């Protein structure tokens, strides 16, 4: 799917996690984010259209996705332990990742 | 793309790393292994076509990829450092993960 | 060393990284932080001196370190690859982890 | 403690996880392995006693613990979710890391 469509999915489900009542909303949303993150790996963003697939920017770009996927991984385990509040705090920190890539390649 | 196709991309690049001689060979193979692993994230194995996307059977199926992806990510950093023996050793330990999933959902 | 000292090491070397000019400096700081983080593991924060060592608070407190240590590990790889700015970007993110713990336990 | 002792603790609890009946044991066991690995961090093993704490051999030696610690981290989450058998799978899984370091530096 479109990088944009994958971003929108990340964004929708993120908010869903921040306004979640139960651990199940958090689990469902996180699983969805991990899929989006995954399908977004192979994508090349506008600001790097001219760049080489092997350039540092592109390698750094995809690296942000590995970091994200990793932080969603952890988030899920917490939500799985029923520790909702912290699962939400963990989602907040991966936001530190959303911003970073954005400020650099969006 | 397809699961087999991705598993083949996966299976073929593991042997290339095995027969690896230098760092460029290891990187490019791992770089390709990561795209495949990432692309086979949403696939539904055969032995679970009946289970819900949100069922606990899928979560655990998908968990294995998080693991493989994390291991390939780090292995790449090693190959990026010119640490061929190290990188190859890391790859070897991916099997510890490949086999785990296989002896369960293959 | 005690918590305070391992913490001053974390802080000082974090600052070194933010003001670094080359990969050499960052690698050196990250290495010291890896040690300080590893050494701080088993300490009991004062605001938890009354809690049992296996209480949820202490398990959560240690979880903060797993994350921290993991981020210092990845940050270093980036420094070892001569990616100074990316490392500094990773240093900044592991900062979300210093603050997270502190808001909750200091 | 010294390396020997940290290693017994790691060995004693690994087995405890292997023959565990309930999850409580596993959690408790992993937690102790976690502390033993962190403590082993600043250790200089016999075979590398002629190398400095800034050498490639020592960084490779230590990276071995970053790997072990991350695998205990995931093992403990699974044990926290009640997933006991998977926890043992993951535990038997990190043994891959135990050997790999012994085969090279023991
Ligand atoms: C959980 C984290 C993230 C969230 C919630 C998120 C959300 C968004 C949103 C709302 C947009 C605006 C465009 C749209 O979707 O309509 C966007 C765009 C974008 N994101 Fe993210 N994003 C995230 C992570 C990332 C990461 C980690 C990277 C890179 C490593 C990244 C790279 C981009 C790029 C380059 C665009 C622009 C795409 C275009 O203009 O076609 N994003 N994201
Ligand atoms: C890098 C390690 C891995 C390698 C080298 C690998 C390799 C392969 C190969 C060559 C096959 C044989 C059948 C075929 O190719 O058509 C296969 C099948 C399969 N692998 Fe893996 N695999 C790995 C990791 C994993 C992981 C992590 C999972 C689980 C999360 C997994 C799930 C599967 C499944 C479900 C099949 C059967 C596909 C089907 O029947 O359509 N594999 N793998
Ligand atoms: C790179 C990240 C970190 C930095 C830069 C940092 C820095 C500091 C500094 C400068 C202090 C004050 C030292 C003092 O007590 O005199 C401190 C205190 C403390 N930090 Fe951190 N810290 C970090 C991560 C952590 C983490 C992740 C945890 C918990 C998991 C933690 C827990 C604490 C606690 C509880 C104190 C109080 C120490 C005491 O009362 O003796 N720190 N930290
Ligand atoms: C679950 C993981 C591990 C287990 C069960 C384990 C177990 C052991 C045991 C039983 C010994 C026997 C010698 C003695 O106790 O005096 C030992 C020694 C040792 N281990 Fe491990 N170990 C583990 C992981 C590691 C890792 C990850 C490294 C390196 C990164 C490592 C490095 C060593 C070294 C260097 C020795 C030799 C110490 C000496 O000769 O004084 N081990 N370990
Ligand atoms: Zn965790
Ligand atoms: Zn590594
Ligand atoms: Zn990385
Ligand atoms: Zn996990």
């Amino acid at each position: 799917a479109d990088l944009e469509d994958n971003m929108e999915t990340l964004n929708d489900n993120l908010k869903v996690i921040e306004k979640a009542d139960n651990a199940a909303q958090v689990k469902d949303a996180l699983t969805k984010m991990a899929a989006a993150a995954a399908d977004a790996w192979s994508a090349t963003p506008p600001k790097l259209e001219d760049k080489s697939p092997d350039s540092p920017e592109m390698h750094d770009f995809r690296h942000g996705f590995w970091i994200l996927i990793g932080q969603i991984h952890d988030a899920l385990h917490l939500a799985n332990e029923g520790k909702v509040k912290e699962a939400q705090a963990a989602a907040e920190q991966l936001k530190c990742t959303c911003n970073a890539c954005h400020q650099k390649y969006r």
